[PDB]
């Protein structure tokens, strides 16, 4: 019959106002029938449970595009029937029966298919249906992800196969990309391409279900002879199941989860699984809270400058005459404000309004944009003639972009238009993947899609030369940028967002897919908002791979200052190499993550459960599962369940393997299935992440007696939740960067510890904290908590010293900028806590930034446990804004302010000079201004060189503090007193490389009147800030060493080498922190460079933390050095407390370790040394920290609404409360503003600063009652700076106890 492709399955088409579910068939064989027999459409409404008979298929007419369902049931207007209309339109796929609108007794429907294309070119053997409806009658369809030319790469971690899937229908062989895909045999879905050689793995059978949660499946399954040799008497067959991510579930690839028989299984979590969006609106530019969706035909309407305003049809016996939202329309109809309205070609005169511009539908049903109107005239019937119109998501459309209508099919006075057009072409869920292939190695960019969650999308850093008017970038790297705080009225369908006071601007459009660049990952958005010439605004983000740093954001590193791009750099994670990571104790270590899935937590000791209707599974991780009926060792079982009969699925399996956010446990050998290969039974569980779904619930999925298959929706197979350890200031707009402070797994692990000692050997809870991540895996506490109190267990034993658990707070805010330029970070949602038991909840952890710009060490303080909320105080370098600090002097030495780290690019000064090859161009080059093998010009031998020798230069750089280093040369011709020729070098870090060579990237010449500049960057070691380091280490028993002094260095340390032959060499040496600019030495950090016979031995990287060992002792070894028979090096420097401060002494040397003995002072434990009056004595470095001078003035504090009057060191004089007659030796007030002003008293008088490692505690109690029992304290902490005395109030705390921290100078040890 008609529509051949239309007839195998049974269509479902919602109206979502009414939610009135309409089942149509063509031929009408439908299986639901309990209306009539051989039922065209079967109108079931979803809450009267009615199943009306809207069409019988016996009497199915047709039209050029039009298949009519003419019922014999009569309307309730006489002699018209309860009729279906159902117009016929091209996509590229099968696509759904979209619901037009109705009236009483005529349904219209449109119904655009590959059916309707009569011009078969590159035609669809099968293709199956592609649309779900789950119970409330939301739709899942994924028409748009169906690719018409070539197929899906299913990531898979074997380099050697590739399985290239298409869903709902045949892979286009023929016109397809890749040259393994046009291998494939013709009618395959699946295609699995082994070597050369291609099979028909899997082929469509039936169109997609919904049975599990809210997950959509998809089964292939080749049936038949020549199976291949691979699958063992197996079928080949693939199930796809299509995951909709939300905040949960992350990925948006489709990703191989079981490649153990030709029985393949693919979980692919894309966007277009997702609910799909049914928005309608009254006249036109419709839009719903979801604002992916963007609608306007006002350009319909705005017609160019080109003639004829209105629209023209060619229609069959007499021509529409048509235009809608808004237009002047066709003075044939004279006088209707009709914008639609039919002209008869036999006379003029007879004119019909065919549609009214008052009574409009602009329907975006599920991707199909439909223009409905009604109320335009009466016909030879008695229905009111309406007229709708499908829009098409046609590009590259005639009338400059607008495109003409073209009728198809008038039935029952309705007229239906198809019109190709752009400004009715819309990209509502992304359809594109964010995963590339560099041949054989994959990469997946679905980590930082922040997708669709409405939580807020990634803010770029302005490394790069911001001005007065410097605004917010926000990107986001594989959607639609999200409508959040900051974003919001930003035009949606942007990647990247420019957003200020004078309003948002586009920056670019997810238009093409990632691509693998230069050994990068470069991610270009065109078609952004219009530049000056009619140019759009391009972007280019280029992800570089660093592993485990998903915190990071991109800098912005370029522009091209007329506002046509703006070039992004991201040092990002989820931009490096997948790979197959394996794991021995059920835990497998992600490297390119910096995690490690341990999923002991799943191992309940007494069985798990999974229920089919033939078989109960006893499944249990990481070990045997006790249930009698099986053999004991089993780590799955299925008994059935009629005859109760055992089959052991594999032995117990401790080994996971983890590839691109799936852990496979697999589970096999076994008991064998009585076949006369003795092919033992093994199945394969597959734990893939989902945030919030705890240890998770195992389900069974496959369809034959077959090597079995489970997935296990964990939550402990999680990575951190990329979450962005940046904020932007909203009055001012200093960027802050914490995202170095984020210590990741794989590295010398560690995490940032603080102590809290107060009472001796009882409340040490040496609290663990780590920023925007998940923690290290630190015995017993949490996983995906950022923060853990491990309290002592040790009764004064040397051995028995260990620690034990709270588990404090899970980061998912990032950090917040505070009040008095400081940031607080908030981890919400820990463990269950105690405290006045008024309301008992989980814990927080507030850790408030205020910034030092001291030295590269940072290590955290405690400041309070109250009420469920644990406070930190960050004394960091990282914690104050983003400065980029030109000198137009000496250029290889810079200095960062917030650091205070040198970059010295020394050994970059060759004098034979660096040549760059360029394009047909040859730069001779130097860093340092060396180079006189060119024009040696006016005090400018500067390395300036087109070869024929352009220029000798002007020489100034500047760092960014966020991963930019830029050396902004100018040459003696200012050209025409305009603008120079300023060819500028750019620096990176690559970690494994010597000084190096350049690569010459793109120069850019624009004779603006003189104007050019050839950028040629290149990666050196000597590029990138070193993340702070924790120079303070505790131990085991609870002694809290810190080696912070001996990184603080005017010349790097030496050390008396004397013993070795008494020989003429030097040995510098540091510690927890990297030796400054040793020429002839590896300095990307070094531990150690010994220097002699220019053969300078480089022989250890600085380890941050060292070893421990007895009371009073440490031990710090420098692990990775060079060229000594399979042994890198190591330098043992045994800190040794002695009361002295000598020199580290060379003991001996033997088996390629220079070992030494440093008796410092630094290696005592540090003591809380309670002080006198306002001094404290010998505190482990014999010197008196007296604050007194700062007890010389009333210290007004502030905040918003508060203010915080004190005085250090006695007797607050002045304030609105010194209102007490007593003994009150008041040192402090707490006050309000006018309103609610009776204000309380002091933290009283107390003369005694507390040293604590390095932070002063001053301690002011005894104040009035807050709230319930606790008095109003206040608390001064005093930190090193040079003395910006205007003090840090550390906000919203404890309500009954107040912080300060004084960056003051009294503070530092001398
Ligand atoms: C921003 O990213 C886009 C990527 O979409 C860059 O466009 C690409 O620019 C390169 C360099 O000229 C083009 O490569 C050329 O390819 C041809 C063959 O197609 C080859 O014969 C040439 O030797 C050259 O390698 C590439 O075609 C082009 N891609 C486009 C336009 O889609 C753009 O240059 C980047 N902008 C930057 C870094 O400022
Ligand atoms: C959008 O529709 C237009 C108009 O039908 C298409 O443009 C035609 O494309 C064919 C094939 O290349 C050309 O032979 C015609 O000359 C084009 N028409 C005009 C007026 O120039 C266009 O191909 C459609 N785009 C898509 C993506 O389907
Ligand atoms: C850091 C700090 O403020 N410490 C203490 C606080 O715990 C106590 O309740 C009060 C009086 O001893 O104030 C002080
Ligand atoms: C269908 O409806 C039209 C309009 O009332 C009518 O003229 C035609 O005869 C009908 N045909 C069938 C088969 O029901
Ligand atoms: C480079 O330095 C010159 C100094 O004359 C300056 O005019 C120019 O703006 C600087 N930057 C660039 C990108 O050329």
């Amino acid at each position: 019959a008609e529509f051949p492709e239309l007839c195998s399955y049974t269509w479902e088409a919602v109206d979502t106002k009414n939610n009135m579910l309409y089942k149509i068939n063509i031929c009408g064989n439908m299986g639901v029938a309990q209306c009539g027999p051989s039922s065209a459409v079967c109108m079931h409404d979803l809450k009267t449970d009615s199943f009306h008979s809207v069409g019988d298929s016996l009497l199915k007419t047709a039209s050029r595009s039009l298949l009519e369902f003419n019922t014999t049931v009569n309307c309730k207007q006489q002699n018209h029937k309860i009729q279906s209309s159902i117009t016929f339109l091209c996509g590229k796929t099968l696509g759904t029966p979209e619901f037009v609108t109705a009236t009483d007794c005529v349904h219209y429907f449109e119904w655009r298919t590959t059916a309707a294309c009569k011009k078969n070119i590159f035609k669809a053997n099968k293709e199956v249906p592609c649309y779900a409806f789950d119970r409330e009658l939301k739709k899942h369809d994924l028409n748009p992800l169906i690719k018409t030319s070539g197929a899906y790469l299913v990531d898979d971690s074997d380099p050697d196969t590739s399985l290239f899937i298409n869903v709902c229908r045949d892979i286009e062989v023929l016109r397809a990309s890749s040259p393994q895909v046009r291998v494939c045999p013709t009618g395959a879905a699946a295609c699995l391409v082994r070597g050369d050689r291609a099979f028909d793995v899997g082929r469509p059978q039936e169109g997609l279900k919904l049975v599990s949660n809210d997950r959509l499946v998809l089964s292939y399954v080749k049936e038949g002879a020549g199976q291949p040799d691979f699958c063992d008497g197996h079928s080949p067959a693939v199930t796809i199941t299509f995951v909709c991510p939300s905040e949960r579930r992350e990925g948006t690839i489709p990703k191989l989860t079981a490649k153990s028989n030709c029985r393949f299984e693919i979980e692919w979590v894309t966007e277009y699984a997702c609910h799909r969006d049914y928005l309608e609106s009254r006249s036109c530019s419709l839009s719903s809270a979801q604002h992916d969706v963007a609608v306007d035909l006002q350009p319909l309407s705005r017609v160019e400058a080109s003639d004829s305003l209105f629209y023209t049809s060619e229609a069959d016996e007499y021509t529409y005459y048509l235009s809608i939202c808004g237009g002047s329309q066709a003075p044939i109809c004279n006088k209707k404000d009709a914008a639609v309205c039919q002209v008869k070609k036999a006379d003029s005169t007879q004119v019909k309004v065919a549609g009214r511009p008052q009574n409009l539908t602009l329907r975006y049903s599920d991707g199909d944009l439909t223009l409905i109107y009604f109320g335009g005239e009466e016909c030879s019937s008695g229905f009111q003639r309406m007229s709708v119109i499908n829009f098409e998501c046609n590009q590259t459309a005639g009338n400059n972009g607008r495109g003409a209508p073209v009728f198809t099919g008038e039935v029952d006075c309705t007229y239906f238009f198809t019109w190709d057009t752009k400004y009715a072409c819309v990209h509502e869920k992304e359809a594109l993947l964010c995963g590339v292939s560099d041949g054989k190695q994959r990469f997946d960019l679905s980590a930082l899609a922040r997708h669709s969650e409405l939580e807020q999308n990634w803010e770029a850093v302005d490394g790069s030369q911001r001005e007065a008017e410097k605004k917010h970038f926000f990107i986001n790297i594989c959607h639609r940028v999200l409508q959040t705080g900051q974003a919001r009225g930003c035009p949606e369908d942007a990647a990247v967002c420019a957003v200020d006071k004078n309003g948002s601007k586009n920056l670019g459009r997810f238009i093409s897919s990632p691509t693998r660049e230069k050994g990068n990952i470069q991610l270009s958005y065109s078609d952004g908002d219009e530049c000056g010439g009619g140019q759009k605004i391009i972007t280019n983000i280029t992800l570089m791979c660093k592993p485990g740093d998903l915190e990071s954001a991109p800098v912005l590193t370029t522009s091209r200052a007329d506002g046509c791009f703006y070039e992004f750099e991201w040092r990002t994670a989820a931009a490096c190499v997948l790979s197959r990571t394996e794991g021995d104790n059920c835990t497998v270590f992600d490297s390119q993550a910096g995690f490690s899935f341990d999923l002991t937590p799943l191992t309940k000791k007494d069985a798990y459960k999974v229920e089919t209707d033939k078989y109960e599974f006893h499944i249990n991780v990481c070990g045997p599962v006790s249930v009698g009926a099986c053999p004991p060792d089993s780590g799955a079982c299925q008994v059935s369940r009629s005859d109760r009969k055992s089959w052991n699925l594999g032995r117990s399996n401790a080994k996971l393997s983890y590839y691109d956010g799936m852990i496979q446990l697999t589970y096999r050998d076994g008991t064998p299935y009585n076949n006369e290969k003795r092919t033992p039974r093994a199945t394969l569980i597959t734990f893939l992440c989902d945030r919030d779904a705890g240890v998770g619930f195992p389900e069974y999925q496959e369809e034959d007696n077959s090597t079995y298959n489970f997935r296990w929706y964990t939550s402990y197979a999680c990575p951190e939740e990329p979450l962005e350890c940046i904020v932007t200031d909203p009055v001012t707009l200093d960027q802050y960067d914490l995202s170095r402070l984020a210590k990741s797994e794989g590295g010398p692990g560690g995490n940032w510890y603080s102590l809290d000692n107060g009472g001796a050997r009882s409340t040490w809870r040496k609290y663990y904290i780590n920023v925007c991540r998940p923690l290290n895996p630190v015995p017993g506490c949490d996983r995906y908590a950022s923060a853990c109190q491990m309290k002592y267990q040790g009764e004064q034993g040397s051995y028995s010293e260990t620690v034990s658990i709270s588990n404090l707070g899970v980061a998912k805010t990032g950090p917040m900028v505070e009040d008095s330029g400081s940031l607080l970070l908030e981890y919400v949602n820990g463990s269950a806590c105690t405290t006045s038991d008024q309301r008992r909840t989980t814990y927080t952890t507030r850790i408030h930034l205020v910034c030092s710009t001291g030295s590269l060490y940072t290590h955290p303080i405690f400041s309070l446990n109250w009420e469920c909320v644990v406070s930190f105080l960050w004394n960091t370098a990282a914690a104050c804004p983003i400065r980029i600090t030109t000198d137009i002097d000496q250029v290889c030495s810079i200095k960062d302010p917030n650091s205070g780290y040198v970059f010295d690019l020394n050994p970059l000064n060759n004098s034979r000079g660096y040549v760059v090859l360029g394009i047909g161009k040859t730069f001779l080059f130097n860093v340092c201004g060396d180079m006189p093998a060119c024009g040696t010009l006016d005090g400018k031998p500067a390395s300036g060189c087109e070869a024929e020798r352009l220029v000798g230069l002007e020489k100034s750089l500047q760092l960014s503090t966020e991963g930019f280093i830029t050396l902004n040369y100018t040459g003696l011709p200012s050209h025409p007193n305009g603008r120079a020729d300023a060819f500028i070098i750019r620096f990176v870090c690559n970690d494994d490389v010597y000084p190096g060579t350049p690569k010459f990237l793109h120069q850019d010449i624009d004779s603006s009147l003189g104007i050019r500049d050839t950028f040629f960057e290149f990666e050196t070691a000597l590029a990138c800030v070193p993340s702070p380091v924790d120079c303070q280490v505790t131990d085991p028993a609870g002694n809290e060493y810190d080696l912070s002094g001996l990184s603080k260095a005017r010349k790097p340390w030496t050390a008396v080498d004397t013993f070795d032959e008494g020989k003429k060499r030097t040995f510098y040496l540091s510690v927890c922190t990297p030796l400054p600019y040793i020429p002839g030495c590896h300095g990307t950090a070094v531990g150690c460079c010994l220097v002699t016979e220019d053969s300078k031995l480089n022989l250890g990287v600085v380890q941050i933390s060292p070893q421990v060992g007895a009371n009073g002792s440490l031990s710090l070894v420098y692990v990775n050095g060079d060229k000594c028979k399979n042994q890198r090096f190591s330098t043992r420097i045994n800190l040794e407390c002695a009361h002295t401060t000598g020199s580290p002494t060379f003991q001996l040397q033997n088996d390629c370790e220079y070992v030494f003995l440093w008796r410092t002072v630094e290696a005592c434990p540090v003591v809380r040394a309670e002080g006198d009056y306002c001094e404290v004595r010998d505190p482990r470095h014999g010197n008196l920290y007296n604050l007194i001078p700062l007890g010389l003035n009333d210290t007004v504090v502030r905040a918003g609404e508060y203010t915080y009057y004190f005085r250090v060191c006695g007797e607050l004089t002045s304030g609105v409360c010194p209102t007490s007659d007593k003994s009150k030796v008041i040192s402090s007030c707490q006050e309000k503003r006018g309103p609610q002003g009776f204000q309380k008293v002091a933290g009283l008088f107390n003369q005694k600063l507390t040293y604590e490692n390095g932070v002063l505690k001053m301690n002011y109690t005894g104040g009035d009652t807050c709230h319930k029992v606790y008095q109003r304290s206040t608390t001064i902490f005093f930190y090193c700076d040079r003395s910006t005395q205007a003090p840090v109030f550390l906000q919203e705390t404890s309500d009954c106890s107040y912080l300060f921290e004084w960056r003051t100078q009294y503070a530092c040890p001398p």
